[PDB]
């Protein structure tokens, strides 16, 4: 008996594929937060928020939370959702924004996924200055861009996210273990210098648990957002023990049943479970 052989990753598919089709959303599904008014709530008809963890009512974003990690996951923000989208960066009072979208896409205006990082802009009350910091090698070629995002509305405090943008790394597949791990570790570290700076200077959000979250995202926040979230949860040493089946399946029953699309997304987090010698099945 292996953990990881053939056998035992065909056991976690089978229980991980009933979760997916058991989670998809029925037409007016009371699981799935509903667009209201008409106006539209979903960047794709089928990547459904689940109302109980839902951020806002009117984002596409869940608080996530497998084992004693806690960040924020979203879609892409439409052109309309942007003055929420800030807002929410701004009360979540964000550690950090990883953006895994990669340049074409933005780029791509078919796509209708505006460029709100990395530059300036106005968008109701929210005034928003974006300026480029550092640039770092993850390695096999990937590579992450950093900026800093000033966020500004009127009698408010202003607030600054530090953002993380993963530019070439294609939807629908996945990075290496390697790049994946020195992605979350990347991450990790700009979120404490971070909420280390909030600390010394005595905000309450550091109390707070519904605060302070990483948030992600990427096209539609199901993907490439999902492994970066595995591997931050098997960079905690308190996750632990925590299988992959419980990973997978807090992140779906949190989200949507979409959480970690493509069945080499799941090898990665995979090949990092065998890494550290961690379960891939529950009992």
């Amino acid at each position: 008996v292996s953990p990881y052989g053939p056998e035992a990753r065909a056991e976690l598919s089978s229980r991980l594929t009933t979760l997916r089709n058991t989670l998809a959303p029925a037409t007016n599904d009371p699981r799935y937060l509903q667009a209201c008014g008409g106006e539209k709530l979903n960047r794709f008809r089928d990547i459904q928020c689940r109302r109980q963890t839902a951020v806002r009512a009117d984002l596409n974003a869940n608080y996530i939370q497998v084992g004693n990690t806690r960040t924020i996951a979203c879609q892409y923000p439409l052109q309309s959702q942007l003055e929420s989208h800030f807002r929410m960066l701004a009360e979540n009072r964000t550690p950090v924004l990883a953006v895994l979208a990669s340049s074409s896409e933005i780029a791509n205006q078919r796509f209708g996924m505006p460029d709100y990082f990395r530059q300036s802009g106005t968008y109701g009350s929210i005034t928003v200055e974006s300026k480029m910091t550092q640039q770092v090698g993850l390695g096999d070629g990937i590579m992450a861009d950093m900026y800093t995002l000033t966020i500004r509305e009127a009698g408010q405090k202003t607030i600054s996210v530090p953002v993380v943008h993963v530019g070439n790394w294609p939807d629908q597949t996945a990075v290496s273990s390697e790049v994946t791990k020195a992605l979350a570790s990347l991450v990790d570290q700009t979120a404490e210098t971070k909420r280390n700076m909030y600390e010394s200077k005595g905000s309450s959000a550091v109390a707070d648990d519904s605060k302070l979250r990483p948030v992600i995202h990427c096209r539609a926040g199901v993907g490439r957002t999902a492994q970066l979230i595995g591997a931050m949860c098997m960079n905690d040493s308190r996750n632990s023990q925590l299988s992959v089946e419980d990973m997978v399946s807090q992140m779906r029953v949190q989200r949507n049943g979409i959480m970690v699309q493509k069945d080499e997304q799941l090898d990665v987090l995979i090949k990092l479970a065998e890494g550290q010698g961690r379960p891939l099945l529950n009992s």
